[PDB]
């Protein structure tokens, strides 16, 4: 009957959900996501932070069950595009399973999943679930009794939390772990954020789950990755305590890549009942930073930092280029294509290094012929802006870029060269456009700061559909200049129209005698400029 | 048909969360607080900030009501410390409220209270409540698509969080009212926290919401203060629209405390049915920048600040002192009791200034023997502290001080200076506490700076609970030096106890037996130098 109290074995019952291709949606064991993946289009995450974690969980897995590809010869006989036929190894893995079925139960008495089992603070205080749970806030902070849905999860959604936590988790003040050596009087003072949480995070999608997983599933082999031979995830290794490992094992360390999609920067253990889950304790677990990781993280774009060179006292220092939720994610195809980024030069990044191995991967099996130029790919960006001082979430990060492969191929003269000049010619524009907010903003007397960051926005924002998809329109047969033209022609209406709206919002206010039918003339003169200025940035356009 | 008019009038419908005496919370109506607050301890408000914004709309009531304490003197016709006779003036209020029904009730088809009932995006969206609640964020920010209880919200609840939301809410890009003229299509760009999210606010607590009430009442003759003869609440003024009040009124305003404890600093408009309210429209309302605006907020402690001078080419700039988070309130004292802050000098803030008019008044009330000095207060610290770019909340402070009012009195070299430097004491102490666990993690070679920060937290973490019951000692029968010495006394104790803990834990780890003398050597030395300097430190200890 305490049979039932462990009853909770992630390989068997249902608690990821998941989207079948016919609308459909269902949460799912391990086992059959592994089966059913063809016929999913994708994970639906209680949150996109955890949709890019449990992929990482299921990479992980995937990676072990076969010993991963170490050629891309070897990747290549899992992976066919014929609809009717793609499955996977679901042998290789069921087996995999088997083995390892106690590891995998979450509510196993001493080796529960991704879970201290022994871990209380001093006075076994029990927390609640805003501490796992991301828009949750800590209830502490807003003093609040008020329930949020949050005093009780589902032991699925739990589970869910539970791996999302241990990617992605804020570097506040913890509660200490007894029998943490860091533990300083019951609390853990902050040791950075968990590891996903350093990543600008990039994986690639297809239509399917299947091709999501198999396309993320990069060769040990691949150009600057590192794989040791006794890379295993975490519930391949030694059952964590409170104290992280010691620093002569982490001096190995990650592994690779079992080890790091598994990386157990937390340690957690559930309260919990028949039923329910009511409770935790969250304390640190094992620091992992990011500096000069490029060599073992694919799903980052990297970029390098002087500052921290200066004060580490290291020749070369690079760091995961995380994602700004100002931005949509085009407007770093610079970065994600080719490894360009606008600082480049200045710092001495190569852009050999700065565009994610995950893409390289990508761009290796088309160079190889495993996949067709004209083959479509969704990239993903996801990541967490964290707030004040690393300790709160502000907000998440997910977007994404469609695109075709060839640009990953052609990041140099070809079509992926068309596609970057292609943003530095919006980028270009909106900032014609901010020039005339600016210009206006005198003409009525007024500080430019806001105007000009607004028509900024207003810019990017009329910009972004149509650019998205003339990127789309990007294959094998097409032209440089007949694109790179189409494009000009696009921006150059959506945004002297704009433009047009601005100067028409001036002349509404510049009545409401002498500094009045100022702005009128004043504001006409800034347009002509614009227009002038626009036809000058823009000059493919003419028509 | 009347059914065609729903309705919830804030003066009559339960809708105010309170606490009696006798543990019992129920919700009230607006009438029936201000009919028992002498029976009530407190407002239990959703989250603190609630309490400090609600307070002050019972405030602006009250004041309003009876034409606003003019003396000390009318105001003192309006209290005893007689539990037992202790009623508010609830007939020159009941006639107050009765007049302006029409403005408090929530859901009326053009007058609704707070609010603007014509409000609308271009497209007319309806966003969620995320935006009023101060516990939950934005749906949007995380792409969450499962409800943390905001689909919904009461009326009452709703009508809560619609007032905070005009005292205390987070300066983002905000949705664009139709007829802003600030509304560069359909977003309004950041403009500034809600007026109370600019304040390290200060509120004066008693036994009773009746106290509590009465205390916080200020003269409007007290010195240092605006109230403009205009002074009325949002409700005593023209509706207000999508548009700000435009700049040749905003030009001398706020009015007062009626005007100001009632500002419109958002423009916002529930949505509901029948039941309960669904959704919202919040978008930006009053700016009120907070720049020497001393003389009209008594609820804050002041602060000069010379970068603003030099930016706004200004010889002159006070603004609000912020809570700190991290520490405790009665680490701020210094402001509190005599507006004494450690830049002080440097800024050349006048002390007068920096202390909030709130306290001015007490001792003011204090000196011409209206409260007797022995008198308590709970002197409450309420903040929100605003997260990135303003545009996000990290946490809510709400601290207090429990005193005599003597502290305010005696500020010169009487009491209140003991209290001063016992607290300046207690400082001192904890940095050689710091210096200890720092000059042992040296003594090791660890790095020094986490221990030495964690040995501080600690440090104020052990002095907190003693010093707060030392300062409650401080009555106008006692001793300045007798007490002062006490405390030092004390905090000897207390931190060398916990020096003793350090230089144990330092040795935790090989008095299980697990693991040069250098270490051992060194570390007996900084144990000796830390209890050597801490007898410095605190010379009245033995």
């Amino acid at each position: 009957m305490t049979t039932d109290a462990p009853s909770f074995n992630l390989i068997t019952q249902p608690w990821l959900p998941v989207q079948y291709r016919d609308g459909t949606e269902k949460e799912l064991s391990l086992l059959e996501v592994f089966k059913q993946a063809p016929l999913l289009r994708r994970l639906v995450g209680d949150v996109p932070t955890q949709e890019f974690a449990l992929l990482r969980l299921l990479l992980a897995i995937l990676h072990d069950a076969i010993g991963g590809p170490e050629d891309s010869d070897e990747w290549a006989e899992l992976w066919t595009q014929d609809e009717a036929e793609q499955q996977l190894p679901f042998d290789c893995i069921a087996s995999y399973l088997e083995q390892y079925y106690h590891r995998f139960d979450l509510l196993h008495p001493t080796t529960p999943f991704f879970q201290v089992a022994d871990l209380h603070t001093q006075k076994n205080d029990v927390f609640s679930l805003d501490r796992i749970v991301a828009d949750v806030p800590n209830g502490e902070l807003f003093f609040t009794m008020r329930a949020r849905g949050v005093d009780r999860l589902s032991f699925a959604e739990a589970a869910r939390w539970l791996v999302h936590a241990h990617a992605y988790d804020t570097s506040g003040i913890k509660s200490g772990a007894v029998g943490d050596p860091r533990a300083k009087g019951g609390k853990g003072y902050p040791q950075g954020v968990s590891w996903a949480g350093n990543l600008g995070g990039i994986l690639v999608e297809g239509a399917n789950l299947y091709e999501t997983l198999l396309l993320n599933l990069v060769a040990f082999d691949t150009d600057n990755l590192i794989v040791t031979p006794e890379d295993r995830p975490a519930w391949r290794q030694p059952p964590t305590t409170a104290a992280p490992a010691d620093d002569e094992e982490l001096a190995q360390r990650p592994y690779g890549l079992c080890d790091l999609y598994t990386w157990q920067s937390r340690r957690i253990r559930l309260h919990y009942d028949a039923d329910g889950v009511y409770g935790v304790l969250l304390a640190y677990g094992d620091p992992l930073a990011p500096h000069n990781k490029h060599n073992h993280e694919p799903m980052t774009a990297w970029r390098r930092s002087p500052a921290q060179e200066k004060k580490l006292k290291k020749p070369q220092v690079y760091l995961p280029r995380e994602h700004d939720p100002t931005r949509s994610a085009w407007r770093g195809l610079g970065a994600l294509v080719a490894g360009e980024a606008s600082g480049a030069e200045q710092r001495g990044e190569a852009a050999a290094i700065v565009r994610p191995r995950i893409l390289d991967w990508v761009a290796r099996l088309v160079n190889e012929g495993f996949l067709p130029e004209d083959y479509f790919i969704r990239t993903r960006l996801i990541g967490v802006s964290y707030g004040t001082q690393q300790a709160v979430i502000d907000e998440i990060v997910d977007d994404h870029v469609a695109m075709a492969v060839v640009l990953l191929h052609e990041r140099d003269s070809g079509l992926g060269r068309t596609a970057i000049k292609a943003v530095e010619d919006a980028e270009k524009a909106v900032t014609v456009l901010g020039g005339l907010a600016a210009d206006l903003a005198k003409a009525a007397g007024a500080d430019p700061e806001t105007p000009r960051a607004a028509a900024r926005d207003r810019g990017f924002g009329m910009l972004d559909g149509p650019f998205r998809t003339w990127l789309a329109t990007l294959a094998p047969g097409t032209d440089a200049t007949e694109r790179r033209r189409a494009w000009q022609q696009k921006a150059h209406r959506i945004i002297s129209d704009l433009g047009r709206q601005l100067v028409a919002e001036a002349g509404e206010a510049a009545w409401n005698k002498g500094k009045n039918t100022d702005v009128w003339l004043n504001a006409s003169r800034a347009d002509l400029k614009f227009r002038a200025e626009l036809k000058k940035e823009l000059p493919m356009a003419t028509s």
